[PDB]
């Protein structure tokens, strides 16, 4: 991989390499998938929301394992949306309709849960959307509280930031986030049609994009990912596009349109980026994950 020019790789993005899913509840099928994440060896981890489960695939698409079932018990999920994998390989699920986070081990066995519905510190309204920083700190978007709450690996509350509003440092219904290896917190601020970037302590660092349909503009951004150089990847759901941004925030590339064939989307949700430049998009109403 030594001579790779990332910018050139990203600018060639359009044609799907392969896809995953198809409607159903058997292993390898999805129902209305929302969050996805990449794992250690570039594994593809899918929040299979309406099947109340996570499914894990290797970097070439081969199904590996699934875990979870409907419920409010330990290791059960109501209608999960967000998923993530930390450096230790344990699975971190935003169990949306139970208003809690569950952390499972690399084999999908239950380790701990935390949170319940509420506005208070450590309490969530509709969690939807989670990620991990290098030290194992958990960052949640509780969508309906218009904020980001950060926890320790054991669930201990640590801090929070953002609040309802349309201004500097505010959020309206944020769905998805990512933390870069620079420890900048990258929040898709859905209804403000913008990407918000904070440091770990809640200080606004910059803003990417704004409302519109031109290059560099968003209509209801959903999934976000960041690569190891700071390229930012956005599911521009309102405009039926993936957008890619240079590490300085400037528009680089866009691809996709409303549809259900190769490179077409309906209901863009989560987004993830493999360390080889493969972009992963969750295509909710087509019950599939597409890889570019």
């Amino acid at each position: 991989a030594a001579g790779t020019i990332p910018k050139q790789v990203y600018l060639r993005k359009r044609q799907q390499l392969f896809q995953l899913g198809g409607r159903g509840s058997e292993p390898g099928s999805f129902t209305w998938p929302r969050g996805l994440a990449v794992g250690p060896d570039n594994s593809i981890v899918v929040a299979d929301s309406s099947n109340h489960r996570v499914q894990v695939f290797d970097s070439n698409g081969i199904f590996v394992k699934e875990f979870g079932e409907y419920g409010n018990g330990e290791g059960e999920f109501d209608c999960l949306a967000g998923v993530a994998v930390n450096r230790i390989g344990q699975y971190i699920i935003a169990d949306r309709y139970n208003h809690r986070i569950q952390v499972l081990d690399p084999q999908g066995r239950f380790l701990r849960a935390f949170g319940s519905q509420g506005t208070a510190d450590g309490k969530f309204n509709y969690p939807w959307g989670v990620t991990t920083d290098a030290l194992g700190f958990i960052y949640v978007c509780d969508k309906e509280n218009h904020r980001v709450q950060v926890f320790q690996s054991d669930g201990s509350f640590v801090g929070k930031f953002g609040s309802c509003g349309r201004g500097e440092g505010q959020l309206e219904h944020p769905h998805y986030i990512a933390v870069s290896n620079t420890n900048r917190v990258i929040v898709s601020d859905s209804n403000n049609h913008r990407i918000q970037i904070f440091d770990v302590n809640g200080k606004v660092l910059s803003t990417v994009g704004g409302e519109g349909s031109d290059d560099g503009q968003f209509k209801f951004p959903r999934g976000v990912a960041v690569d190891d150089q700071g390229y930012i990847f956005v599911a521009d759901s309102g405009n039926n596009r993936i957008q890619i941004f240079n590490p300085d925030g400037s528009f680089l590339k866009t691809f996709g349109s409303w549809g259900s064939g190769d490179s077409e989307f309906k209901g863009l949700e989560g987004v993830a980026i493999m360390s080889n430049g493969n972009i992963l998009v969750c295509d909710r109403e087509n019950h599939r994950v597409q890889v570019f």
